[PDB]
């Protein structure tokens, strides 16, 4: 089961729809794909922006889900 957490968008390459978010807890970077973006408009993230999402630690590491602006 994933847990809820906020963080700041570290880098998001719209060209691939892939990016990483740095949790406010200072934990390891969480992988976020455009598919996780529940925000209106084009699915993407703006570096420096605070966001909120759930974190599920898989074999490939922590993955973000249900991502929306904080």
């Amino acid at each position: 089961m994933s847990g809820k957490m906020t963080g700041i968008v570290k880098w998001f390459n719209a060209d691939k729809g892939f990016g990483f978010i740095t949790p406010d807890d200072g934990s390891k970077d969480v992988f976020v794909h455009f598919s996780a973006i529940q925000n209106d408009g084009y699915k993407s993230l703006d570096e420096g922006q605070k966001v909120s999402f759930t974190i599920e630690s898989g074999a490939k590491g922590p993955a973000a889900g249900n991502v929306t602006s904080l």
